[PDB]
């Protein structure tokens, strides 16, 4: 028998005996999903064209309203948005999502796979709700994913008991359980970083993608992948395996990747599914936020090239 | 005052006192792909998954019988037959098709960009159709194109005239004229490769790769992406600007893609709009093919871009 | 702020306390409708006409096998099946569900409005679970509605505490809350009968319809309108006013229309919206089953309109 | 070997040798039709309701617009239009085309069954285009048709070869040819009126109806049907046998039904299937319209059911 998303939610609420509030959040984001993908698909773009009678400010508002009207949340953090979200008392809830409505806007021109990233975090100290509720290491994930507009649409759920793949049938608009517990391979074989910016590469990255290309046994060099859409790049990593890699250079310091609403999430869904997610020198979950639009120097995938990579850095320090 | 695929079509039928039999081919064809977007897409998954108690191959089917229902091809050739199909004779048209249904298959459960490539010729002879219709050089093309699978659906058609963009509207099944008489940069900032095999290249690829990396007259490096299927890594080409290279290397020191259905509409494509489709040596639309599978090594994308890579052909020949 | 069907439920569900059970089973029969609205509406019949590569067995197997995965009930009545379906002790529930699949079959063939009726009991007696669970008065219901795939899907479902409409955005897949809390006019101006059996008309009826075209006070006569399908006919009555007949003759002693799952719903309905819902004789839901396929005759609408036919009953007894 | 309108259209301007204007011209009827079955089944209305913070003047513009967009028509006479829309000499072509939008408007809040009809005469003259043009008996017609939005939707179009009904994929928005050359059956058993007019009619309707239902010569009496919209009933009668009737009473002694956009059209259909259609002294493709938007009393159907009726229209004369 199939299982639908929308029953896996609330068979899992049950069991966690919750009062309901989070599985209306996650019926509430799973709406939000379905309208994006709509929209990213371009149903109903004759009548901009004409047939008588934006898409990341269109994301947003579609994600603000409709998490706002599940009563679940309190604090949302929008790449978005400069500040963070405080909802009204009158639909408050005990939840703080960190979110980028539609990753990879650049890239929408091209119709290269986009996607939407969400964190989720619990309230805890309960004083009136404010940004500083977001400002939780991503240790503190209640629940993370995204949805992936790529050749169809998926949506990947992690929490506590692991990772979980759902395919959108947008004929009956029902995402359907498609691959449980999600485990990435130990090792893979593609590495994914943009070497454009080799000039500004430390010396350890350096070496990685050196060895990746010329191994010094003589094996099969990786195969090399950069969509340029980082849901799309971890979304591959997750599935086939491999290393993803935004490390800082020059013109990003510290990375180009936000922390609340890309890094986190991320490193939340690779750590589930058996994989690391490193900073080069830390653990990204462990980070403790001080600004919600903090950026961070990010390494994901397969635990032994993580590791590797890893070896690698300690040997520069 | 809206332009669909099905206007435009049958205007340019009509501006080229056509007898109509193109036309009734390009109709097919937009079915053809209208049909194979929806599978692509996932609508009625939740079937194969028990609501109620492959993709490459079904492509091939669609667009085979589509075709043949079109009764304007004698010869057909695709990617995934042997074989090139012989049109029965009692829906035998003049035109001979070759095609690659699903290109970037692997990428499929990845969920990455995949689409469907085209190219058209007019069977130039009198003799019983057969393989050897299809064995001209790209330069004879009447028409090539391809539809992209990616956040949207979108087809691009080249033809004498131009080249033109159509996106798909899913709500309707329609194809909306988007970007009219398309022209590439002149000179972009992205070069797209897989440099995984860089032990494999050629001196000169691999100075060029350097020159891109590390600039010689100090100027901005340029941006790397490499989605992994041409047909997205070339539609980003078109829009964007840039290069896009699959040289030769230990993968057959003959190139990876396969000339009659993949390049050559590429190049055809591009030259119409502006740019160059070169193999290092020759351009690739003047290549008379001697196998139907043959594969051929190109480069292709804004003419400034492939001109300087063409100089350092020569420094090294 | 919208509200979803899903979202709706699940907040009905936490206000009874309820410990998810019905929930699930509500939000399993919404997925099942839009499966049938989606196969109802023709999607993928190209591949039935070979673009190479029945409708109510099939919606009779969707409703069974989505429910019986909902893990909520125990015993299923369909139009459909001789005998009553008893589940699997693994996916039993404490919920007995008495439905039509696809009313107005016959309809089919010339599109008319067709639709899907179902009624809920709670089963009852703690005993090992069968027919005579579902032999309950209708006054028994928890949950009664219905979907029509009318020119648009809606799905009406009355609870306890009312009736509430939902409309179905096939783009997101998502019913929307369009009309709350559904009361019937007092009186209405259409009357809808099958005038083809006046020959065997009671003379109640005969001289009601005769009331209805020649009014005694010189009113305007009601006018009439006959659609065939049941769920179609039924949705006009309740949302625009009227009455409805399907009374008892030569071919049907005791109606055509069977009690279980296409009277008891309706009169359900009916009842929470503020009409009648009677059998000439009595109430609908007051009568006890004694066969799951058992027929009844019906006359359901606004209270003064099935007021003034009952009056008339009474003169002749 | 599937048959689209698309495809089918194109053929038949092959074989007609027609210079492809009136192939542009049924190109663009399918395009809006399709265009308004979309706007019909809601598709996008939780964007009415919210999700991110009519139809029948929408019909008349997406008609209208595609039409002119067509470059294949002079003058259009629409029900919702006071006077004719002549065309901008800039996209005038030959075509005057007689609509009704969305036929059954009142019944969009019921979802009942709704349509489009449309009727193309040919411009028979050379002096400036008028209202003039249009005002041509329904037996000069070139083409007619409908479009059903009912439980699935189908174009049924109607030309001097036949009449052919193309069914709607609505996954691939392609009208797919269902029924080849329909005709309609020699007697039917289904009677269709507004029998709330009774004290209206004439002597001649009444005794018909008696006849149905009290049979002289001991036959079964006609089942009765009259789902309220023309399109829904007409089509049914096409599919199913039997008659329709909407003779003169009280609401104007000369009918309900608009002569050009409604009865002729329809009239057209059911003569080319083979039928009747009457207004019950003369034949309605036999009138000389005097006015766009007279109205005329019509009754077709099978033709011996419509001959039976003229009998007694005859002993009553
Ligand atoms: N849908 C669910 N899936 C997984 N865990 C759940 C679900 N619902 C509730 N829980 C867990 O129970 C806690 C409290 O639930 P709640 O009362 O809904 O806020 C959450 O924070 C989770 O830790
Ligand atoms: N739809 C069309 N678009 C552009 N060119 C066309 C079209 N139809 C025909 N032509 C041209 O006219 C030639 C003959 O058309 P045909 O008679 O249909 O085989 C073609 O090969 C093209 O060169
Ligand atoms: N979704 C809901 N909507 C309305 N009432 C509900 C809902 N869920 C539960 N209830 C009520 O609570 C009772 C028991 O709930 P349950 O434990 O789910 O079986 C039901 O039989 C209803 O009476
Ligand atoms: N698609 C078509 N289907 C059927 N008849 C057509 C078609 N196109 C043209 N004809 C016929 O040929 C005549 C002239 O066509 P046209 O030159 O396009 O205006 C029409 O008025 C019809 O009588
Ligand atoms: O449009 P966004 O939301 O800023 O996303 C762009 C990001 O940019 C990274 C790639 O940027 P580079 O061009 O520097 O490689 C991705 O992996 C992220 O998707
Ligand atoms: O379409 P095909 O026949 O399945 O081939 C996929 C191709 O493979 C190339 C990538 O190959 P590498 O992994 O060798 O880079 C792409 O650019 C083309 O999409
Ligand atoms: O196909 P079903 O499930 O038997 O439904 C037909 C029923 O039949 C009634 C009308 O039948 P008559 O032809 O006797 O009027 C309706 O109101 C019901 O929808
Ligand atoms: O399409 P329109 O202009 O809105 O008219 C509706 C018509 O109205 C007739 C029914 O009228 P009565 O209520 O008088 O039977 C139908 O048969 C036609 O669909
Ligand atoms: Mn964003
Ligand atoms: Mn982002
Ligand atoms: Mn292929
Ligand atoms: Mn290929
Ligand atoms: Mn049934
Ligand atoms: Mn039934
Ligand atoms: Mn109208
Ligand atoms: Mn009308």
């Amino acid at each position: 028998n199939i299982v639908t998303l929308t029953r896996f939610v609330m068979e899992q609420g049950r069991k966690a005996r919750g009062t309901g509030e989070m599985t209306q959040l996650l019926n509430s984001l799973c709406t939000a999903v379905k309208a994006i993908s709509t929209a990213v698909r371009k149903a109903g773009i004759a009548h901009l064209y004409g047939i008588a009678g934006k898409l990341d400010v269109l994301s947003n508002d579609l994600v603000i309203n409709v998490l706002k009207s599940s009563f679940a949340t309190c604090v949302l953090v929008t790449e978005e948005d400069k500040n963070a979200i405080i909802v009204e008392p009158e639909k408050r809830g005990k939840y703080v999502v960190c979110f980028d409505p539609l990753d990879g806007s650049s890239n929408i021109d091209c119709l290269v796979s986009i996607g939407t990233i969400f964190g989720i975090y619990r309230k805890n100290s309960t004083d009136e709700p404010s940004e500083k509720d977001a400002l939780q290491p991503g240790r503190n994930l209640v629940a993370a994913g995204y949805a992936l507009y790529g050749s169809a649409t998926m949506l990947v759920l992690a929490m506590v008991n692991g990772v979980n793949c759902f395919m959108l049938d947008p004929a009956i608009g029902e995402f359907i359980l498609v691959d449980r517990n999600v485990k990435i391979k130990k090792k893979g074989s593609i590495y994914s970083i943009n070497e454009g910016y080799a000039k500004e590469f430390d010396p350890a990255i350096t070496e990685y993608i050196q060895r990746k290309k010329f191994p010094p046994d003589n094996s099969a060099p990786y195969g090399a992948r950069y969509v340029g859409s980082m849901v799309a790049d971890v979304h591959r990593t997750l599935v086939y395996g491999g290393i993803f890699m935004y490390p800082a250079n020059k013109k990003s310091p510290k990375g180009k990747l936000r922390l609340l609403y890309e890094c986190n999430p991320m490193a939340y869904v690779m750590e589930k599914a058996g994989g690391l997610a490193t900073t080069g020198k830390e653990a990204v979950l462990d980070i403790v936020p001080t600004d919600i639009h903090q950026r961070a120097p990010i390494i994901l995938g397969s635990p032994e090239d993580v590791t590797e990579l890893l070896e690698i850095y300690q040997k520069h320090a």
